[PDB]
């Protein structure tokens, strides 16, 4: 017997196709779940339109965050009001049967069920660029002073489009977003997207949104992830086999720089001693981005050889333009502005 009979025993609602709420909304089926409950298709008779609903969890704790979550989509649609800034758009809100009930506009397929229809060989850099370009804007936008908001999770399945069959995209899920000001956490965004700054336990900035979409751009192009750790310590080690151990300036003032390195007498750090001959990554910096891509080699895996969009010359400017944006300072990792200015964009 959870909430009389509604929920099952995650805190969740038990969906049943065909119900019909307050006289108002119809539920087709379930879309998704996540850690903060599900969201479901409906329609909406009093609009005429479909909809998405995501039921938050009964329980204090997911309330709570959702509580913010409204707050801060209000506020962004409220400033937002012609929607060119790409951020979804919240209609209403209510409770239902002791769920907080959130009533989005309809969307398309997110971007990792893109990449997964093309058996994970990637998109073309041409389409990169667009979705890149809106992800630039859409943190330009949130980096508005009266927003200062900090996405913190930022991923390809949070990304989605508009429209099957075209380029145009949203950002959703605001469920463990903050403002600069009120910071309340401190292991946040997904790990494969989480930036230096959180794994060290480093107070954090709207930045942590760059690293994160500097990841999702080069898992776009390539099809896979870039740094696909299966807990902290491995993935802080994926990112040290790319851009080599992070400067001593950061982490002399990080809390957490002893679970991954150690600092030699000689006031250097380095990586944490491992075992008996084990050997398990690359050396440090030596798996190098521009192989990644296949800059001079034919695109990711050799599979653009000799297809427009895809010279030399583009693969360099994306090259430099993510690695601004995988500045391991946050204080100098490159902000939305200057990266619409970016040459990767040139018309
Ligand atoms: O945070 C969300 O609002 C969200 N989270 C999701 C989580 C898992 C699966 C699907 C999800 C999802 N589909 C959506 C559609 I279609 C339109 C608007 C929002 C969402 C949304």
């Amino acid at each position: 017997v959870y909430n009389d009979g509604y929920d099952d025993d995650n805190y969740d609602y038990i969906v049943k196709n065909g119900e019909k709420w307050m006289d108002r909304y119809e539920i087709d089926s379930l879309i998704g779940k996540g850690s903060f409950g599900q969201v479901v298709k409906a329609y909406d008779r009093v609009e005429q339109e479909w909809v998405a609903i995501k039921i938050i969890k009964n329980k204090k704790a997911f309330l709570n965050q959702a509580q913010i979550e409204v707050r801060l989509l209000e506020l962004m649609n409220k400033h937002d009001t012609e929607m060119k800034y790409y951020i979804v758009h919240l209609k209403r809100h209510f409770m239902f049967r002791n769920h907080l009930c959130l009533v989005f506009e309809m969307l398309s397929y997110n971007l990792y069920d893109l990449l997964r229809n093309t058996n994970f060989r990637g998109v073309s850099l041409n389409l990169t660029r667009k979705f890149a370009q809106q992800m630039c804007t859409a943190l330009l936008f949130l980096a508005t002073p009266e927003l200062s908001i900090i996405h913190c999770d930022l991923k390809p399945e949070n990304i989605l489009l508009c429209n099957p069959k075209r380029s145009a995209i949203k950002i959703v899920d605001f469920g463990s977003s903050c403002q600069l000001g009120q910071r309340i956490y401190q292991y946040i965004q997904s790990r494969f997207y989480r930036s230096p700054e959180v794994l060290l336990g480093m107070p954090y900035d709207l930045a942590i949104d760059m690293w994160s979409l500097g990841c999702i751009l080069v898992e776009m192009h390539t099809g896979e992830p870039l740094f696909s750790g299966a807990n902290e310590v491995d993935q802080m080690n994926k990112i040290v086999e790319v851009l080599g151990i992070p400067p001593a300036h950061i982490l002399d003032q990080a809390p957490k720089a002893r679970k991954f390195f150690e600092k030699l007498p000689d006031g250097t750090w380095n990586l944490k001693k491992t075992k008996d001959g084990k050997r398990e990554y690359k050396p440090p910096g030596t798996r190098k981005l521009h192989n990644i891509l296949g800059v001079e080699t034919g695109g990711p895996g050799g599979r653009r050889a000799g297809e427009s969009g895809h010279t030399v010359a583009d693969y360099l400017k994306f090259k430099d333009l993510i690695l601004r944006m995988l500045d391991y300072d946050p204080k100098t990792r490159i902000q939305p502005y200057y990266a619409l200015q970016h040459s990767f964009f040139k018309k």
